Parts: structure tokens; sequence; C-alpha cells
């Protein structure tokens, strides 16, 4: 179904995003639910790569609309879509992502979505079939993920967020629905659900012109980010587990990459390798 | 798909149900969320009617497992499944259900689930396709519905519950996931969503023995209820709107039927037609 490509590419554009999360259930009766979350943003999603069965989508955030360049844009998670892919990198705990090879017969008709981090490192991976039935266009998958900032800045109750993600194309844009389980993963033990949350992320399509600051940034700095991507790919094509340093020399990778200029491709690649433990 | 029929019939058996409801979002920022609802129950789901394009499932609750017969059993929502159905009764508001016709083109591959109440009156209807992909077996649809007991016993804040219902077959049984919206449809202001709720009902499969008390009741009282279904069907097959009197003589219908005996079929059909306007 080629309607599958239409749906992925319908997640591209200029959007005003409403971020919303509410806690729901817990296996502990004494659990005290945390207050609900709401944020807002201006996001431009771009199609960085279109290949025969690969579509890559980069999210960029416009923080200052009255500005120009990189100081007005903050990069956001990338979303890569691969058809009938058997090679996945999934989150275990901490800074460990493990290679998982899927059965090639279960991934038939399916698309794998690999969501990446701001520094372009792997964040989470899942596979599923796009459904174009009942006047609805949706995709669902479940994936273990690193804790987001809204959570690590607020609590230490858990280490893995299991996300059941749903991507639905809508009249006004798209919705990223999430039914998440907050899990405590400890070694040689079974996972424990500390709590659960529901999230509804609304992307309302607006005119592309209102996201021009980001389009102009990417025109210039795209070649650099392609090299960052290529290096991560070199590691992950070796099909071995990935361990990633969070900070080297009290500096994070995204910050170092951002300081770099558009043509400093070689330098960028060396930086990625400096944050890969192997 | 054949697997379609297999999926509906896997929603049957003896189950231990866990009911879980949590309010989530509201457009009123000053809204105070209500406490979460949790309950448990023992239920028997049975296949009462199976024809090629219609499968009906009756839910019966065992309230006392050390009991005998009728007073140990409480009737629960019937679930009728109809393939490629164009005739639906949809909840509007306040004891009124409106007839809706659908174009056969929209319902291809789809099944309609009409959920009925304890008095076998209609509650909600919706249509959707069963998905058998990704090692998952699911069905989803959206339907405006009347308020449940959990809510009418406690709130007058709203009058219609919009429900997005997901029925998924699982190894342990089935799950009823609910993404619902709480709406006030009114006068002097229009549809207001008061709050949103998420519900997850877990129907875990257990030994049939635990549900026999109910199986026995059904063997005896089945024909009375077949008769109640016959009268409602008469009204509904006339494809016109339905208004149901909530109470006559300050008496509810289920209560009257529940005061009857298997033999009393005519009286039942008569009691039903008393509450039909």
């Amino acid at each position: 179904d080629k309607r599958d490509i239409t749906a992925i590419k319908n997640m591209a554009g200029c959007y005003e995003v409403s971020f919303n999360f509410s806690e729901t259930f817990s296996p502990n009766k004494e659990y005290k639910k945390k207050d609900n979350y709401h944020s807002k943003a201006l996001e431009w999603v771009a199609v960085v790569e279109e290949q025969p069965n690969k579509i890559a989508l980069q999210h960029l955030l416009v923080v200052n609309p009255k500005g120009e360049g990189k100081n007005a844009i903050v990069k956001h998670w990338r979303q890569d879509w691969l058809y009938e892919n058997t090679d996945l990198y999934v989150f275990n705990k901490e800074n460990h992502w493990k290679y998982k090879s899927l059965n090639p017969k279960q991934v038939k008709g399916q698309w794998t979505q690999i969501v990446y981090q701001v520094d372009d490192a792997p964040r989470y991976s899942g596979s599923g079939t796009w459904i174009h039935l009942d006047e609805k266009t949706f995709w669902e998958s479940t994936a273990d993920a690193p804790l987001p900032r809204r959570e690590y800045t607020t609590r230490t109750d858990y280490n893995v967020l299991n996300r059941t993600n749903r991507h639905e194309i809508t009249e006004w844009g798209w919705l990223h629905f999430q039914d998440n389980k907050k899990i405590l993963r400890q070694d040689n033990q079974e996972d424990t659900i500390v709590a659960e949350e529901i999230g509804k992320e609304y992307y309302k399509k607006i005119d592309d012109k209102k996201c021009l600051i980001a389009q102009n940034y990417w025109k210039e700095y795209a070649p650099l980010w392609a090299a960052v991507r290529e290096e991560w790919a070199n590691k992950m094509n070796k099909k071995q587990d990935l361990y990633v340093k969070p900070k080297v020399q009290d500096t994070y990778l995204y910050s170092e990459l951002m300081k770099l200029e558009p043509q400093q491709t070689t330098e960028a690649k060396e930086l990625v390798k400096k944050y890969i433990v192997k």
C-alpha cells in the first residue's frame, strides 16, 4: 500500500504542538498521581531522506520566531521509517541500547519507526502496520524508551518508559497518542510498573511560512547533520549493542555539534565517536 | 475474514473482570479531577445467538457465588454484533435514541456492535472493522452513550458520554479500552466537554465452574429474555426514533421483569411496551 507513504509524509509540515500528559493507573494503591503536563511549541517537520523504503523526518523547534538562525532553533527528535526492517536498536536501561533482530516474517507489511535523539543517537525502535480502514489512517507500536526530561527532572521512581505509540493522521494534522507504563527495570528481576500515563500530542498544521526560520537553518546545516547520521549508522550497522556516554568533559554532544559550522563534517563525526563507549 | 467471527466468540467464557477508570484532561483549567474508579466482578459471557452474520453475547454477573439461581445473578450488557449493518440506533440524549442509516459503502468489512442494557433496551451502537494484524486482534469504534451507574449515581455534571471503544483479544482474555469524553449537551450553551477519561477493563479468563450458577439461570430464564428482545426488536425494526419512559408508577422496567418467572413471557412483553413511548 502506497498510502503508507502518503501517511508518513503527512506528518511533515509546520505545526503548533500541544503537549499533554495525564497520569492514570498504578499497581500500588498508595500511589499519588502527579499533576498533569501541558506544553506548547512551534515545530517544523522536514523530510530529510526519502529513499525507496526509507523516509526520514526531522523535527525542529522554533523558540524565537523573531530571530534568525541556529540560536532561534532547537533541534528535536527525528523519526525514521523503514519498511520491512528486521534490524532494531531498543532501550534496555541507562545508556544501553541493544540490537534486536526481528523475524523477517512478522515484519511483513510493517514499517519500523526509529525515533532518534537530538544528537541523532538512537532513542527507541518499534514496528507496525499502517492501517487505512474505517476512514482512519493510523499506526501503532510499543517501545521501551529513555525517560523524557519532564520526568527525569521531576522524579527517580523509574528508569524505563514503555510507550505504546499511536500515530493518527487527522483533518487538522496529526495526533501522537501514548499509553505509557512507567517501569522500574532492575537486573535479573522482572519489570515493575510504578505507574501509567496517557498522552495526547496534537499537531495542528499551520502554514509553512510561519516556520521559515527553521527551513533556512536546515538549508544551511543539513550537510552536517547528515554526517552525524552516517556515523551513528556505522555503529549500528555493525549490529552490536550500543553504549553511549552521556557527557564527556562535562559537555554534551548536541552542544558541541551546534557550535560547529556547516562544513565541519569530519569534525562532527569524530565527536560522535567520542560519545560512543565501545 | 472468518477470523472476525472467531474474535467475537473469544469474548465469551467465564471471566474475572477488573474495572478501572481515570479522569485525564479537561478544557477547564480549574477543573478538579475526580477519584479513580476500581471495581471487580465475576462475569459469564455467553453466545446466545449465532447466525452467519449475527453473533450476540450476553454478560451475566455472579454477585453471590455461594448463592442459588436468580438472586445470585445480575444481568449485564448484551453485545450484538452485526456484519455490514446499515441500521443503527444512536443515543442522542435523555431516553431518546435516534435512528441512523448508513451507506452500505461505509460499512463494508465492518461489523456493528449494538450494546444493550439490562432491560435489553438499546444503549449504544457503532461500526468498525476487526483488525487482525501485527499479532493483534482488535476492533474500535466511537459511540455516544448514556451515562453509566458509576457516574449517574455520583454526578449531574454532564449528560452524554462519548466513547471510543476498543475491544482487543489477549492471551489472558480480552480487554475493553475506553477513551471517553464527558459532554454537556444543553440549553443556553452548546456541547461542552467537561472532562476526558480513560478506562481499562480486564477480562481475565477463568474456570467455567465459577460461572455455572449463571449458566444454570440462563437455561431456565432464557426464553423470558428472548421475549423481551423480541418486543424491542419489533420497535426497532420499524426504523423510527425511540423514546423510552424511564419510569412508570415510579417503577423501573428491569425491576418488574426481575420480579417475574420464566413462565411469564406475555407479561414481560407487556411490561416492555409500557415503557416504550
